[PDB]
């Protein structure tokens, strides 16, 4: 499995964006951090709705030019005023996981041997 670390690319209408993040993620391990400032949701009011680029279970992995990896939603909330009008994110959904071993698992329960 990986996490998709895909470019995003929002143009904001006069309004702005149209989105919502939150903090999510446990470990703050003071120099590393594995947290996750999510998207908690994409108002349909704003481009981002409206194009399908940042959707509700998309993560800012990084933006322009500053890496996320895991900060403070208040930093993420900021660090997208501090960039331009137009800036490509890399988005890192973790998309894979339910593929198999689900529920039931693999578990060899029928070698015991």
């Amino acid at each position: 499995g990986h996490m998709e670390l895909f470019p995003v690319e929002l143009e904001k209408d006069s309004e702005g964006l149209g989105i919502s993040i939150i903090g999510m993620g446990a470990g703050a391990d003071m120099g590393l951090e594995k947290l996750g400032i999510f998207v908690k949701t994409v108002t349909e009011g704003g481009a981002a709705h409206r194009d399908g680029r940042i959707q509700v279970n998309d993560l800012l992995v990084e933006v322009d030019g500053t890496s996320l990896v895991g900060v403070t939603q208040s930093f993420a909330a900021s660090v997208l005023r501090n960039t331009k009008g137009r800036v490509r994110f890399m988005i890192g959904r973790e998309r894979p996981g339910e593929q198999s071993e689900v529920a039931q698992l693999i578990q060899q329960t029928l070698e015991q041997e």
